[PDB]
C-alpha cells in the first residue's frame, strides 16, 4: 500500500517510534518519504552488490532480511525480506528499530544523510495530530 503521510505518522506513533533511540517521529516520516514514497510493496535491485532493498524503509537484504540469494548476507532483523512487503508496517518498523540499536543509527540510511539530516522536517508531521 502507499500510505497517506498524516495516517502513516499516526501509524508510525502508534508502533512506538516517536523519539526511539532519539529518532523524532518527523525524522521517519523523512525517511520513509525518500526511501520509498510511502510505499510498502517498493523493491529495488542493486545490481552492484546483488542485494536487494525492501519496503517502506527499503532495508537491505545483505545485513538485516533474509532473502535466499544474497551472497554472504545476514539476517539481523530476523525476518524474511517478505515480511517487509506487507501492507501491515510492524515486522518493518520492528526492523527499522533494530537497525538504529547498530552505532550510526539512522544514519544508516544514505537517503537520511542526503534529504534529512541538518534540514527542517517539520512539515512531514504537521497537521497529523501527532
Ligand atoms: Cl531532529
Ligand atoms: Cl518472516
Ligand atoms: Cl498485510
Amino acid at each position: 500500500k502507499v500510505f497517506e503521510r498524516c495516517e502513516l505518522a499516526r501509524t508510525l506513533k502508534r508502533l512506538g517510534m516517536d523519539g526511539y533511540r532519539g529518532i523524532s517521529l518527523a525524522n521517519w516520516m523523512c525517511l520513509a518519504k525518500w526511501e520509498s514514497g510511502y510505499n510498502t510493496r517498493a523493491t529495488n535491485y542493486n545490481a552492484g552488490d546483488r542485494s536487494t532493498d525492501y519496503g517502506i524503509f527499503q532495508i537491505n537484504s545483505r545485513y538485516w532480511c533474509n532473502d535466499g540469494k544474497t551472497p554472504g548476507a545476514v539476517n539481523a532483523c530476523h525476518l524474511s525480506c517478505s515480511a517487509l512487503l506487507q501492507d501491515n508496517i510492524a515486522d518493518a518498523v520492528a526492523c527499522a528499530k533494530r537497525v538504529v540499536r547498530d552505532p550510526q543509527g539512522i544514519r544508516a540510511w544514505v537517503a537520511w544523510r542526503n534529504r534529512c539530516q541538518n534540514r527542517d522536517v517539520r512539515q512531514y508531521v504537521q497537521g497529523c495530530g501527532v
